[PDB]
């Protein structure tokens, strides 16, 4: 006969049915719009089913828990397991999460660009495009690799071509009764005769090492990052010439033997 | 004589009890369901069985606390537990989650396809196929390997057949004394008579460098992907053919021995 | 002389004496189960009391702080410390717990099974059986190796067994004045020759590189899993017979020395 | 004036004095019994006397905390605070925690038992006795190495002494012009004629591959665990003696002189 | 007809309304705010309209959530996905916040500035600028090196060009028969002779070890950083001709022979 | 004139203003109590200042945030900032609890004591005392060493000196010609003429392996710890002096050369 | 017409104004005390802008949340998400964070001293000074470098000048032929004649190994760590000379030639 109670109790029951039909009906009606969404645009069926089944349980387990909630019952321990979940689902994504973040840090920054010949971690090659997750470059074999952006982000990120000026180094060896002044003077007049060559940067020809059959001559210079292969050929190939012609004589690995008996 | 207190406590009670009643024959009915449809479709009998019995302990656990709490015992620490089990599951089974994560990406992305050469983090063959949780590739040997879809998706994918042109490198060793004219010729004749080597794309033959006992010829040519290994040996058995009638002679490892006493 | 706040008091103090007394009797109870259930059946008798020592102090806990907040004395601080106490044990068994998962997907997926040849990272053998913590396998030499689960999903899992055909490959060295057809037709013929060599698949036999003092012809011939060893050490000892008897000889480590004085 | 607001302060304030009085005893008399039970069996002074300040610490903390709250101050801070330190405290024992779990998993399962020649992680010796913590194993020099169990568990465990049958491996290696039918029959004489040598199980005699400078035959024996390092050198012995008796010399790292000038 | 039921629940409809449509409206405006504000300045368009749809989807899922909590259904499990989905950006972040910590830090202490040759992590070249999230810095050869500061905090900052003094080390082998006085004292005249050597620092020339073919000389000098590379060349081709013009030989690897048969 | 409202706001604003400055004057008290604690023993001064300052400021703000939640103003956000920034701080100082944690598990354990020769992760030499954060070593060599205990607890614990007796190993290389009894005799004889060679242990003389030039015996004795050393040393100048005396020669890298032209 | 309804709706109204209007005014008056302090002292503008921002941003975002939870507004979404944004900052903070803990903690112990030559994690030089977050020390050449205090405790700290005393070790090689007594007894005469050898240690002078062409002594002395350079090289050239003028002669690596045709 009390007016509070039994009124209390029924409009927490109706109150509970309402909740949850309109939940679900929610539910429904927000599936079918996203999968219209999804198949309307690009995307695959088995993933997208996957993860349409997901919302949707995601969606009518919270619809669920109110009602029971609203009811009376206590959902803290439900509340703690979803939590759980959620933690392990984060950690789980936790690496695609962060390729993502840097490929959207590597699209802002632009530390490469398609068509430069960079080194992201020991592998180089021509950038083709850097997409969300991962970038695509070709090795100078014709390999294609397929990096992912936290690995980039992730140690050095070597860029060959950001600079138009680019330096050749040569290790040349003669033997050791060969004339030093002989020999440093032809590398110079063979570093002047090319047009390739800088003039305005350092050229140096000095002496580097004594190395245990042959003394190594140091040979740098600076030239067009376009024609450092070949400006490094053709002056191998004018030094092999020259010192044929010279008559300096590239020694072998050389030793002496103490004969006994 | 009150008549709040006791017929408070009396629906106290009764809904307690109401409540782990109907949690019981809830937990008791959706194991039927569950089990029903797990031994409807593929299942392995034990883990399902573990599967159904942690599943049952955790929903009757959930009433258990739920009508503890509706009684009036407090049952924070039990919550706390929960959420400490939950995160340590959640942290146990984050390896397992991010293989899965890291399969659905690639079959989102399809950065590799069935029946590609590739080379996963060190280990290359052909892909057979691409499940939820490994990859399964035949190495060239013939040995299967199975690889986890996070160590795929962690570090370089290297796609050797994704590019139909593919270029060959090879180290050509002649003695110091040999022609550089002669065996460069030679090698320029013996790449022009080949017909799969393309003829658009640059073919070098050049002085790569000059060696301990050996000056090595650095010869690039590319090809179709489909004929890469036996151009590489055709070229390779012309060259020794034709330097052996040309006189050019291959030198062994070469060392000078000053003799003493 | 107020009728609800000794009323109340009372009530508290009463509820509070019958929950603890409750929980100390079911805490009681619950361990003469669970010790019975453990005696009955396979169990080791100091882990056994440990772990039912730590399971009666945790309940009886629970009983005693919810008897607390029952009284009113606030009890989040060791709610706080049982959590922090739970997250570390969780982080402890971290590595268990995964083992024992990667240990489930191990057995629902059956990448390998008892008796087929393996190499789970860097070791191989012959698999005895797959535990619920950690697999059991043989090495050829004899040896019992026992792996951790987690250590088998994480990296690769080669299975040389799975696949009835696999290949062999054979590096032969000849001298550089030796007949390269002679040496192609004399391998050719030992090829062929052979039963237990598939001729469906490809045999190769071609020149593969130009060594320091040798070159190298590769032989790759593909046979079943189980004859593999066999069919290679018949194929070489007739490879030695055949170069012996037809006059090309193995070269051993060739060099020339340049005298002076 | 007011009958509620005076006497609820007054319950108040008398309730919090009579709290923290009751925990402060509480904590003397525990920390009592804590001491009195520690000190009666094995404890280190020092670290029995931190501890049981710590604990103390704790509880008075605790009982603070929980009259400041029922005061009516609000202690989420503090709790805030608390909760940080329990998870600081936690990530520090989380490396100590994992090895008492992983020495709890060796005992249970029993990898390896004292008397038991194993390898765990690169280390090989008999196990004298495992620990809660970390075991204790002898290595064949004599050294003692204790080795923490989660270093245990992670990684291999290699157990020698498992398999009562293990196989020894011959690398024999003869020079080109040798005998080869002479050699093999030498050597499976040599074979047969021990009797530690199990007859039963495979005792391969082939050859293996061909070396720079010579050829290497593999000889595979089988045998008892208990007998493998005096049948290894027994064999060697005799393949020593009948070689220098037979004739067949082992061939020294032979190479060839190419003279020149 | 009750006075407080209806118009509490008429009240809490009408609130719910207000602020769900007042969130939007803010939602709306605030949006239009932060576009118009990143428009104005340095932004991507892709980007920046990604982040405008995440903030915005944030706000009126805040604002759906809290009107649903006015309206009295419970969003715990709302709250809770979000915070583990907080959570999993926070750790996808974590990379990329480190870094931008690191920078600050590097800024802030300045361990090197723009044009001070440095070494970071094994790579050496001229600091050109450093940004928020990464440094650029050129090597000798040319080549640009970028590198997160992340990388850059952790492990060694070598810095070559903050001390204007630095030591050169030379490494001289003479034949075991060169008089040691000799070779010494004509060291020491070279390193007097040159004038860019300190003085005032110590200028060491001893016998460093008994090398397997050579007895190797160390001499120490000390010189501005500036001149560091042209010193060390100089002092290097004077020792090679004052050695040959003394008759001191730099010995090649020497062995001798016992000659047999 | 309502008897409720403005009093429990008079009330309220008394209460907030009492809890404040009886707060603030707690804090004043306690920093000098812990000033003058800290100052009576050893403390470092700015170490000691920094620290009073932070739990003088961390006291003051949980006062200033009880009384503003006593106001009624939410400090929910500034509760969650200070237990991200006390999680900070845990994970900051995980590290250094960690190595504590360690240092107390050793310290109680007793792996290794003062006066101990060990090996603690590659690293040989004397204990002279292990601290609460890090231990102290003395190499044999004189350096001092001092290694956190955290990285004492990882990895392997090797002690030398805690089993009196040790086993020495000796490889001796003798020519293949040499005669087998002879050398087996010789050195028994040597073995046996010693007296600090225990001889209840075994004591094995046999022939280890073939060599690429020299056959190894290899020689084990066992001695106590303490004559390790001298007893090797004396052995193996023996050994050369016998081996000389009675004709048998240690043969040098033995190569034979099949002379050409 | 109600007298709480209104009333109380006007109340909540008028104190949310006030309270965000008072918390604006304290944000404004804060940031204008924080940045006077922070200009009045050494100070980057930047950074220190940054950081008033960030600082001005999160009290205001404090204030307009706890004004809306005072109008009713539910804020638990905005509370999650910066509880989330405060674990993100701590993660990416713990590495600097730890990184002055530990500075913290090498200030307090001192296990160095500036001027105090020290090797921490492979780098050795001499100590200047110990900053907050990382040291600076200078390399033998006169590198600087930088080392973060984390990689520092982090790994062995090994400090050569604590200890006065160390101990030098020679490894000299004499031929085979060559009298062991002649040598020892020169050699003992040699470590004799020396002052700067503490005489009292240990002086070894005993034959260590017998290598493939030499048998090598070992020689250990001790000295005063101020003279250890000086005296090793001095005994070296002592040993040097005294073997040359007593005929001991240091061999060569030894081989020796089998001829054969």
């Amino acid at each position: 006969a009390n007016q509070a109670l039994l009124l209390s109790y029924a409009v927490n029951i109706v109150a509970a049915l309402a909740i949850i039909i309109v939940g679900l009906i929610i539910a429904r009606m927000i599936s079918n719009a996203v999968n219209r969404l999804m198949i309307s645009r690009k995307i695959d069926a088995t993933v997208a089913d996957f993860l349409s089944a997901l919302v949707r349980y995601g969606i009518i387990a919270f619809t669920l828990i109110a009602a029971l909630g609203r009811v009376g019952v206590q959902t803290a321990s439900v509340i703690a397991v979803l939590g759980a979940a959620g933690l392990a689902v984060g950690l789980a994504l936790q690496g695609s999460l962060s390729n993502l973040a840097a490929g959207v840090l590597l699209v802002m920054f632009r530390p490469f660009r398609a068509g430069e010949y960079v080194d992201l971690g020991g592998v180089a090659g021509t950038v083709l495009s850097v997409q969300i997750f991962s970038t695509t470059m070709r090795t100078a074999d014709g390999k294609i690799i397929v990096i992912p952006n936290g690995k980039i982000i992730a140690g050095n990120i070597i860029n060959f071509s950001r600079e138009p000026v680019r330096r050749n180094e040569f290790i040349i060896g003669v033997a050791y009764d060969s004339d030093i002044d002989q020999v440093k003077q032809i590398l110079t007049n063979i570093i002047q005769s090319e047009d390739r060559i800088l003039k305005d940067r350092e050229m140096t020809v000095r002496l580097n090492e004594l190395g245990a059959s042959s003394i190594n001559f140091v040979v740098r210079v600076w030239s067009n990052s376009g024609d450092l292969q070949n400006v490094y050929w053709d002056v191998l190939e004018r030094i092999k010439r020259e010192f044929d012609a010279a008559g300096i004589s590239f020694p072998y690995p050389q030793m002496d033997v103490n004969f006994k008996r």
